[PDB]
């Protein structure tokens, strides 16, 4: 039957199955002021499909000058055309390969650029802005965002949406290998999976991607959602609460000095972006430290909230479209705020 909502993480996170219900809000702002993230499923059937494919992202922008990122080796991959991104989304025999002969797993860097999407994608900004959840908290004008109201004394957010577009990691070695490291953002945040694209050609590559739930630490509920209903798993998130952000700091200065890095003892592995927490971290940071976190799944249609403070990682099991916007919200608003 229909419900409301579901509590995944063995209980730890709220999910919200119906995205523009007008009642949304009286579940939601209890998880939202104890600093928990929230999973909104569903908005995929409120978007226009058409315009989410990556075909049509090619012939539309195919002919502008781009970077990419080998995901593997942190490399650059400079002044390509953004076709040579999309036309090996899903089809492998069609990806740039690297000096070994394999095909890469690649990152479409800054993809529209800057505050570029409104004036690139008009329809696509109308049709995502007008369909996302909890709207009082994430339009730009609602009332519960004070990112139109605040004063210098305040980081603001960047006018958005940001696109964030990566192939799948593939292999046992790219189990260990981030999309996008370990970070903390200053301004809340609602990440939407608007495509998820399965390949054809390395087709069959199903078994790995259970390992990588299964070892990602995904509950048994989350299981369920691909054995029993289908649905197309995007994107595994590890995601930390604000008040663990200096442990975890602890730990990556620790490993850090362990691997004969040499840094100073104030240094700031989170603001770096250089770390992604494998199983052993994930292990240790438990063990050693005290602090648990949350293992999402982000399937097809998903909208994760992120805490403004939350240091959180992302690593695409298929390639994946994504359109996040940022916002300030009441009950986080001292993370932003520029003094004591
Ligand atoms: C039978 C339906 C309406 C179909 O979606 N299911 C619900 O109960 N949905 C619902 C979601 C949020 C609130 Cl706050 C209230 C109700
Ligand atoms: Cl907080
Ligand atoms: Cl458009
Ligand atoms: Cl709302
Ligand atoms: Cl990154
Ligand atoms: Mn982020």
């Amino acid at each position: 039957s229909m419900t409301s909502h579901s509590w995944l993480c063995d209980g730890r996170l709220l999910c919200l199955h119906d995205p523009s219900n007008k009642n949304n809000w009286k579940i939601f702002r209890e998880c939202w002021k104890q600093g928990q993230p929230v999973l909104v499923s569903g908005v995929h059937k409120k978007l226009k499909s058409e315009l989410w494919k990556p075909e049509a992202f090619s012939q539309e922008f195919g002919d502008q000058d781009v970077d990419l990122v080998n995901c593997r080796n942190c490399a650059i991959i400079s002044d390509v055309k953004v076709r040579d991104f999309w036309d090996g989304f899903e089809i492998i025999c069609k990806r740039l390969r690297s000096e070994d002969g394999q095909p890469m797993v690649l990152k479409l860097k800054d993809w529209p650029p800057g505050e570029d999407f409104r004036d690139m994608m008009p329809t696509r900004f109308e049709d995502l802005m007008e369909n996302l959840p909890l709207p009082e908290y994430t339009k730009r004008d609602g009332r519960l965002n004070l990112a139109s109201r605040l004063p210098s004394y305040f980081v603001r957010p960047d006018l958005g949406p940001k696109m964030y577009n990566a192939y799948g990691l593939i292999t046992a070695e790219d189990r260990r290998v981030g999309t996008t490291n370990l970070h903390l953002d200053v301004s809340d945040a609602v990440n939407v999976m608007v495509y998820v694209g399965i390949p054809i050609g390395e087709g069959a590559h199903d078994e790995e991607v259970l390992k990588t739930i299964d070892e990602g630490d995904a509950d048994e509920v989350t299981k369920e959602r691909i054995h029993d209903h289908k649905e197309k798993p995007g994107a595994l998130w590890h995601i930390y609460a604000a008040k663990d952000a200096e442990k975890i700091r602890e730990l990556l200065r620790k490993v850090g000095e362990e691997q004969g890095q040499e840094n100073p003892p104030d240094h700031d592995p989170i603001h770096d972006q250089s770390w992604y927490l494998d199983q052993t971290l994930r292990k240790r940071l438990y063990e050693e430290y005290g602090v648990q976190g949350w293992a999402i799944v982000q399937f097809l249609g998903d909208a994760v909230f992120i805490p403004a403070g939350a240091p959180h990682q992302v690593h695409n099991l298929y390639s994946c479209i994504k359109v996040a916007e940022d916002f300030v919200s009441p009950e986080h608003v001292k993370h932003c705020f520029r003094l004591t």
